[PDB]
């Protein structure tokens, strides 16, 4: 694949963090019909192609930047975004399930601690959540 | 010290999945808020994310009521199902679409900075870009045909 056709270590490197977006409310507030629907920043309409548009800091990489990012592909800057500062992009996807199946999805292991009998409650859920001796590690993954 | 790193979890049995996020939202179940049935799982327990959270799984390899530890999500209790959900398939539920996008969705890497922009692009840029003759052959992979 392209990954493997260049030697891309010839060109400078740089160390980001990468999210994925769409065009749709989730990501821009906007809806089909608004008059900047599906319209990055730089005024280009986002695209998923050989060259898909990016998001990123215009400080860090100017509009027109064109980049290559392993498994995603060539990208070029056009976008931005109030929470895309610094060393940070946003690669653009078609939908929220490209975002959720091509760039979020991670193959790793996960430890199996109990098999389950096939039914579950609230009240066993409840219990599950109150176990007193790992109340210490709760707030880590509680959101309020 | 985080949950990650507090017990010796290779003393359990490991299984290799792939795994996604997903919310309660339509984009995942179709389901809008004001359907009684919203964030309502196959279980009939309601979605949490918590200290043990609501996963998504194949009953047929991690039955209803299965306790899983999934590093950098937390605890999980396979309490919902999916149709794309077969095999060594995970879902990990998140209260919101940002938080899939955020929390497991965020990698850190590198990026190859082939040339730097002057600041303005157009579509006809764009568009004689994506038409490199020497790299239609790469174009497949990228486009959606
Ligand atoms: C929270 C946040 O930073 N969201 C970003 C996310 O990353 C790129 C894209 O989605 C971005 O949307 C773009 O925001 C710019 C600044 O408001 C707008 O000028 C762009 O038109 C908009 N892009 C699109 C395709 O709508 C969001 O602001
Ligand atoms: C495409 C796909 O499989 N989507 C899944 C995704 O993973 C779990 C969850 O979101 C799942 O939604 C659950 O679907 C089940 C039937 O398949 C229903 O019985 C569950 O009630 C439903 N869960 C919720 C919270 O609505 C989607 O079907």
């Amino acid at each position: 694949p392209l990954e493997e056709a260049f030697d891309w270590d010839e060109y400078p490197v740089q160390r980001v963090t990468a999210t994925g977006y769409t065009a749709g409310a989730e990501s821009t507030g906007k809806n089909p019909g608004d008059p900047l629907y599906g319209l990055t920043y730089s005024g280009v309409k986002v695209k998923r192609d050989l060259y898909s548009t990016v998001a990123a800091d215009p400080s860090v990489f100017p509009i027109g930047t064109i980049l290559f990012i392993p498994n995603y592909g060539l990208g070029v800057v056009a976008d931005t975004g109030s929470a895309i500062k610094g060393n940070r992009l946003d690669l653009y996807f078609e939908t929220v399930k490209d975002v959720y199946n091509e760039w979020g999805k991670k193959t790793l292991d996960v430890y199996v601690i109990k098999k389950g009998t096939g039914k579950i409650t609230e009240d066993e859920l409840e219990k599950l959540n109150e176990t007193k001796s790992l109340q210490v590690f709760r707030n880590q993954y509680k959101t309020v």
